[PDB]
């Protein structure tokens, strides 16, 4: 399902095209903008391993997550990827190990060179 479609007719949003970070809007946000790196990020996320074997949800809190775009406080394809949505966007992100936890990985909870899967939903951005 979900990963395959992103997969197929999947949007390369990498700058080298190494189709490290795929991309599909399943619904789509309003305004033109997108957040400017160094903006202050609001999001709820849905993610897994695709070994199917973890899974990790912004709802297993009762908050938000939040981070600072381009801040190098998450994965680069998370800089990468989210800088692409905007306000109200729901996406799909299908992601290689480079652009991830790498060979190292960051174990246990991700293994050496692992691909990953996320759906992602841009609630607000503000500037800092
Ligand atoms: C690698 O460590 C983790 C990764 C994710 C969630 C974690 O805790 C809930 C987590 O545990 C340690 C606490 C880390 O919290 C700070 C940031 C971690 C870096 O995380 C990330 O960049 C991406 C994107 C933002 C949400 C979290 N995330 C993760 O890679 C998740 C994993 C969790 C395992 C299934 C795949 C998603």
């Amino acid at each position: 399902g979900a990963p395959a479609t992103v997969t197929e007719q999947g949007e390369d949003i990498t700058s080298k095209k190494d189709r490290g970070v795929l991309k599909i809007v399943k619904r789509v946000g309003n305004g033109e903008e997108t957040p400017m790196i160094g903006d202050k990020v609001y999001v709820h996320y849905k993610g897994k391993l695709s070994n199917g074997k973890k899974f990790d949800s912004s709802h297993d809190r009762n908050e938000p997550f939040v981070f600072s775009l381009g801040k190098g406080q998450v994965i680069k394809a998370w800089d990468i990827g989210v800088a692409t949505m905007k306000k109200g966007e729901i996406a799909h992100l299908l992601i290689k190990p480079e652009y991830a936890y790498g060979s190292a990985g960051s174990l246990p909870k991700i293994p050496s060179n692992a691909t990953l899967f996320f759906e992602i939903e841009l609630l607000d951005f503000k500037g800092e």
